[PDB]
């Protein structure tokens, strides 16, 4: 499947979990991830706060993971999703994450691509919100999520 | 080391839809990503609530119209969206699939595919009216291919 059907009630954050794979027509796939930093439905990532993230796990995600096709928010505001070239590999993910994670909570150099010609709304960032909530994942623990289906 | 980094944000014209980058997968298929511009950067951003439902919508609309997408993802920046496509390059019909879209998009009057407390992570923030505006006003101002303007 491209998209498994996510229960969201029964996933247990923070996690990383496959949220589908799409084969290409040589025969190559592509990986998607549901990088998830909070309980679906008991709160959200500030925009301000998820802007920076992505600023900065954009960086850091490619820095421990090859074949990065996208880091980007989610929709839902309580994580991020991410497309990767290769097969499937949430242990590998889960590594890369928290290598990145721990770059994130200890970024205190300015944030990068900030400025009117480099991003798209450099006034809405959040450095010490997005470090803090790098954190709190550590803090937490990561696992890999299984796909609970509706 | 972000490509998203690289292109000149005060000389692209919203709204727009721009070939941001390309990757081969090691057979040598290419992926394709889109960068779907609905304001112009820094002129004011499209709020969480309505860019949420916007994405349950694309995530739809898009695939009805266009064939390979990965995903479509909301921007950080809230004034676009980006799209991964298998198959090589194509901004024009990219542009008239968005387009297409864009129109079942503004004229979406049932109930936002996806919302449930089961279905979606944040499923009260979500404004269907908003969105469907935003998907106006592009249309009322008229697309067209933006060529890429490096820093
Ligand atoms: C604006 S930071 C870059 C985010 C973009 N989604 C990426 O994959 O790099
Ligand atoms: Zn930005
Ligand atoms: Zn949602």
């Amino acid at each position: 499947v491209e998209s498994f059907d996510l229960d969201h009630t029964k996933v247990k954050a923070p996690y990383v979990r496959l949220a589908g794979v799409k084969t290409t027509p040589k025969g190559d796939q592509i990986s998607k991830y549901d990088l998830r930093f909070l309980q679906p439905n008991q709160g959200a990532i500030d925009p301000a706060a998820i802007h920076t993230l992505e600023h900065l796990l954009a960086g850091y995600m490619r820095d421990h993971l090859e074949g990065v096709v996208d880091v980007s928010p989610m929709g839902c505001r309580t994580g991020m999703y991410m497309a990767v070239i290769g097969e499937p590999d949430e242990q590998g993910v889960m590594k890369a994450f928290e290598a990145a994670l721990k770059d994130t909570a200890g970024h205190d150099q300015p944030i990068p691509g900030v400025s009117e010609l480099e991003c798209g709304n450099y006034r809405d960032h959040d450095l010490a919100a997005a470090r803090q909530h790098a954190r709190d994942v550590l803090d937490q623990g990561l696992k890999v999520q299984e796909t609970i289906l509706l």
